[PDB]
């Protein structure tokens, strides 16, 4: 229970204006059609984004911190999986993930 409150604070920081310069591609689900990505859902079997994490947190769908962490890492992993390593969105994902991983590691154990 206390770990999920810490994860909620993590989610608020990831969504905060402080990180908007690199977090914004992850605010909403990838719209493959709008982005012209005809193969996105062939490659990415389980899409994830911060608005989906926020909904599941608000509706108390996560049973523990590890389930929350798996969704956030899935969001980043999808980005790395679909895109080349020098892509700008990959650089943004790495910057947001450093925020997530550091706050997550400070979780009371
Ligand atoms: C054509 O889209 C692609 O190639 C893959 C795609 N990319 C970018 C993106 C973001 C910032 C920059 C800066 C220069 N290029 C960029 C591309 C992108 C842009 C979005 O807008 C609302 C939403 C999702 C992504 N998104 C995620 C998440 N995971 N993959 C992608």
């Amino acid at each position: 229970p206390e770990q999920l409150k810490h994860c909620n604070g993590i989610l608020k920081e990831l969504l905060s204006k402080k990180h908007a310069a690199y977090a914004w591609p992850f605010y909403k689900p990838v719209d493959a059609s709008a982005l012209g990505l005809h193969d996105y859902h062939d490659i990415i079997k389980h899409p994830m984004d911060l608005s989906t994490v926020k909904r599941k947190m608000e509706n108390r769908d996560y049973r523990d911190a590890q389930e929350f962490a798996a969704d956030v890492r899935l969001m980043f992993s999808n980005c790395y999986k679909y895109n080349p390593p020098d892509h700008d969105v990959v650089a943004m994902a790495r910057k947001l993930q450093d925020v997530f991983e550091f706050r997550y590691a400070k979780m009371p154990d």
